[PDB]
C-alpha cells in the first residue's frame, strides 16, 4: 500500500486532477478564515500540496505528516517555495507521532475508490480524536456514497472475456491430456470460480456516462467526518431506485461513486461551501472515475420498475483496506409486485 | 507479495502451458525412470503437482509434494483424480518448516526464476536437499548456468523516447501547477528525473531476443552444482570478457542474460540420457522466462575485435531478498589496445 504512494510519478497523477485540485484549492482560499493565523495538520501530505495552500492562506503553523520517503520531497517543495518557516513536514505514520499542540484544522485527502477503499480515513479519525481541539474544523466536513443502476457494454466485454478464458482452459486441458497424460478435469470448477471472481465479481474502474444511468440514484451512506468512527465504517444500507427510461433498457450493472463537502462546523461555517463530486459527467473526470459492479446476468427492465436494494459493505479479512460488497436485489414491476431477485458478492480488489 | 501469485490456477497455468519447459522436465523423468523406478521422490513447490504426478507415473515408491500455498489443495485433488493418491502425498507448508517420514533419493523441482536467480526459490531447494537428501541422492536439474551477451536492440531507443516523453510531460505539469494553484514544482525536477531513469533505463526488461541480436561472443557468468551449491554461493561476483563478432559495424544497446539447466544426475549415478533446458535466443523456441535485457543509458559504436571487459557482481537487494541488483562495470578496448570507453551502471530486476 504505502509502496505506490512513494513515487513522484504516482503523486503527480493525483496532482494532475484539475477537478480534484480545484476543489481543495477553492475550499482553502474561499474560506481563508479557517486558516488565517491558525494551526493546521495536513493528514497524509505526500507532495505537501494541501499543506502549502494552508500556509499560503494564513496558517500560523502547519504540520504536514507523511508516512513515506515522499516526506523528503514535500520538504524540498515547502522549502523551495519559502514556507519552511510555517510548515513542519514530519515523516512517519500519523498513528505513531506526537504533536506539540492541538490543532484547529485537520485537512486531508483520504478518499479512495468508492470513497472507502484503502481505509485511510481510519488514520484521519486517529488524528482528529488525538489532536483536533474541541472546536476544530475538518476538510472535507462531510462525505457521501452513491449507487445507481447503469447500462454498459462492458457487462458483455467481461462475459466475453470469461467465456474465452473458459474456452482456452478446455483446449489446454485437452493438450495436457494428449501429451504428459495428466487429466486436468477436476480443476475446471476452481478455475471457473477464480475466473468469475475476476472478470465478473470484481468491481471495474470505469468512467460512466450520465446517459448510462437508468434509474434514480440512491445515497447508500452519509457521513460526518467530525464525528464518524471506525466502527461505523463497516456498513449496511437498504433503499430504492426507480427506472426512468422507456425503459427499453437492460440492467447491466450498478455504478458507485461519492460526494464530498467543505461546509465547516454547524458553528464555524464555511463562508462558501465547496463540493467535490465524482458523479459521472460528460466533461469532468476524476482519477477515481466510478466503480462499476458488473451483472453476471443482464436483465430487461421497464419504466416505473422499482428496484429494492439491500447492500452490505464489509472490509475484507485478509486485507482490511479492501472492500467486499454483498448486494441483494428484489426488482418489482410498476405494478406490485413481481420480481427478479438475486444476490451477488463484488470485490473492491 | 511473492507467494500470492502462485495461488492462482491461471498463473500455474501459464507455466504448464510452456512446451519447452514441460518437454524438458517430462523427458528428464521418463528418459531416466531408472532414478524413479521404486524410488522416493521429493518435489519442492509442487503447485499443480505436475512433477509429482510424472514421478509417480515413472514408478516411484512414494512421492513428496510440498506446496506453501493453498494451491496444495488442487495438486491434492489433481492427484486423486488421476488415481495416484497412494503414491503422492501433497503437503501444505514451507519446505523449511516441514519434517519428513524419511530421507529421499531424488529431489526434483522447478525453482528457476528470471535470469535463474529471481524469487530465490533455490534457497528452499538447498534446504530440502541438505536435510532430506541421502548420499546416493540425485537432483533435477543437476546443474545450472547463467550467461551474458552484448546485444543490438531497438528497445534501448524505445525506453529513452519513453523517458523523454516522461520529462516533457513533467515540465508542462509543473508549468500548469504554477499557472493555477501558485506552486512551482521545480525543486522536484531532478528526483522526478531519477525515478524515471531508474524505471525506464536501469530496470531489466523481459524480452524475446533473436539470435541475430547478439553482437558479441556470449560468456558464462556463473555455473552451479545443485548438489553442492550453497546459499552464500548465491550472491555472485563474475569478471568476464567478450569480443564483438558482427563488428563489421554495429551498436552496443545493452546486455542479455539467460540460463541453462541440465539433468545429468550424479557421477556415480548418471542419467541414461542428459536433458537440457535453455533460455538462450531462439528464433524458433520460446520460454516464459524469455531473456532479461539490460538497456544502455547511452549506446556506443563498436567494430571487429572490440573487447568488452565486463565486471559483474550479482547480489540481492536489502529491501526484498527475492529481488536482484546487478552492478555492471564495463571497460571496452579496441582490437588495438586500447584506448577505452568505460562505464558503470546498476540494474534492477524489479
Ligand atoms: N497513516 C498515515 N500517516 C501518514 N501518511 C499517510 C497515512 N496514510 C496514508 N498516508 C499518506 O497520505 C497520502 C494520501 S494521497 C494524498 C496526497 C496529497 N495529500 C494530495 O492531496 O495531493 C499518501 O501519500 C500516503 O502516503
Ligand atoms: N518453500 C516453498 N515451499 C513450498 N512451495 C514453494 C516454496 N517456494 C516456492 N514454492 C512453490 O513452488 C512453485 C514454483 S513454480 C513450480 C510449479 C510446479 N512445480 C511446476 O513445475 O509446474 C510455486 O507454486 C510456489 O508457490
Amino acid at each position: 500500500y504505502f509502496c505506490t504512494y512513494s513515487f513522484l510519478y504516482h503523486q503527480k497523477d493525483m496532482l494532475s486532477d484539475r477537478v480534484r485540485m480545484d476543489a481543495y484549492f477553492n475550499a482553502v482560499f474561499q474560506n481563508k478564515h479557517h486558516f488565517e493565523g491558525k494551526t493546521v495538520l495536513d493528514v497524509g501530505t505526500g507532495s505537501g500540496i494541501l499543506a502549502i495552500w494552508s500556509a499560503q492562506a494564513g496558517a500560523r503553523k502547519v504540520y504536514a505528516v507523511e508516512a513515506t520517503k515522499m516526506a523528503d520531497h514535500a520538504r524540498a517543495l515547502v522549502k523551495a517555495n519559502n514556507l519552511d518557516h510555517i510548515v513542519e513536514v514530519i515523516e512517519g505514520s500519523v498513528e505513531d507521532i506526537s504533536l506539540p499542540e492541538k490543532v484547529d484544522v485537520i485537512i486531508s485527502e483520504w478518499m479512495g475508490y468508492f470513497l472507502l477503499r484503502e481505509s485511510m480515513f481510519d488514520s484521519v479519525i486517529s488524528a482528529r480524536d488525538r489532536w483536533l481541539k474541541p472546536t476544530g474544523v475538518m476538510y472535507p466536513s462531510h462525505a457521501r456514497m452513491w449507487l445507481a443502476p447503469i447500462k454498459s457494454n462492458i457487462a458483455d466485454r467481461k462475459r466475453n472475456d470469461f467465456d474465452g478464458a473458459m474456452a482456452d482452459w478446455h483446449n489446454f486441458s485437452d493438450e495436457i491430456k494428449s501429451y504428459y497424460g495428466v487429466d486436468m478435469g477436476v480443476l475446471t470448477k476452481p478455475f471457473a470460480e477464480e475466473q468469475e471472481k475476476y472478470y465478473i465479481q470484481t468491481a471495474m474502474w470505469n468512467d460512466l456516462n450520465p446517459q448510462q444511468i437508468i434509474g434514480t440514484p440512491t445515497i447508500v451512506k452519509e457521513m460526518d467526518c467530525l464525528t464518524a468512527s471506525v466502527s461505523e465504517i463497516e456498513e449496511v444500507r437498504s433503499n430504492v431506485t426507480s427506472v426512468i427510461n422507456m425503459e427499453h433498457t437492460r440492467l447491466c450493472g450498478f455504478g458507485g461513486w461519492f460526494d464530498v463537502q467543505f461546509s465547516g462546523r454547524k458553528e464555524d461555517p464555511a463562508q462558501q461551501e465547496i463540493e467535490l463530486t465524482t458523479a459521472p459527467s460528460e466533461q469532468h473526470c476524476t482519477h477515481w472515475g466510478q466503480q462499476v459492479f458488473i451483472m453476471s446476468n443482464p436483465i430487461n427492465v421497464e419504466e416505473g420498475d422499482n428496484l429494492n436494494l439491500g447492500l452490505l459493505m464489509s472490509r475484507s479479512k485478509e486485507n482490511h483496506r479492501l472492500m467486499e460488497i454483498e448486494l441483494n436485489c428484489e426488482i418489482k414491476e410498476a405494478s406490485g409486485n413481481p420480481k427478479e431477485s438475486f444476490k451477488k458478492t463484488y470485490f473492491i480488489e
